[PDB]
């Protein structure tokens, strides 16, 4: 059993850490069976979440299922680490728009029978699990080609971004999650 939700939540479900979030808009979060969930978004601003881990790390994530963005979103495994402060991400398929438009490009890292490019990238004004209006490094892996589906080895990423000066804090939340950006779709996702 599992319920819908339409406003900001975090709590764990089924066995499953879940993080939901958005700044203002529309948008269906449900908690469905086991580690899956599903999601439906439109005349949003911003918005993540999905289902995984608190607390977060090397650990082989398994996922499976759907996505289907109209205009700008992303599938990727996304969490945060304090001292330091970090939102990381690890895109696995986007829409419109690769993030992060090329910026801060570090260099690439094979994993899970691809390679992802790697950048890092600085935040202002923006929200952060410590508070709103922070200011904070986002470390980032962008598959080269899209992908819906597979396994993502997060210790791999974690142990290239380091290699590059991209260093990790404590860890702080982990899930497989949809992002959107001024834009509607949806999504239908399975983590182990």
């Amino acid at each position: 059993s599992g319920s819908c939700l339409t406003n900001n939540q975090t709590g764990t479900h089924d066995g499953y850490y879940y993080s939901f979030w958005k700044d203002s808009g529309n948008v269906t979060f449900c908690l469905q069976s086991g580690g899956r969930y599903t999601s439906q978004w439109s005349n949003i601003n911003n918005w993540v979440g999905g289902k995984g881990w608190n607390p977060g790390g090397r650990r082989t994530v398994t996922y499976s299922g759907t996505f289907n963005p109209n205009g700008n979103a992303y599938l990727t495994l996304y969490g945060w680490t304090t001292n330091p402060l970090v939102e990381y991400y690890i895109v696995d398929n986007w829409g419109t728009y690769r993030p992060p438009g090329g910026q801060g490009y570090m260099g690439t890292v094979n994993s899970d029978g691809g390679t992802y490019d790697i950048y890092r990238t600085q935040r202002v004004n923006a929200p952060c699990i410590t508070g709103n209006n922070c200011t904070f490094w986002q470390y980032w892996s962008v598959r080269q080609q899209r992908r819906t589906g597979g396994t993502i080895t997060t210790g791999n990423h974690f142990d290239a971004w380091a290699s590059l000066g991209m260093n990790l804090g404590q860890h702080n939340y982990m899930v497989m999650a949809t992002e959107g950006y001024q834009s509607s779709g949806s999504s239908d996702i399975t983590v182990g």
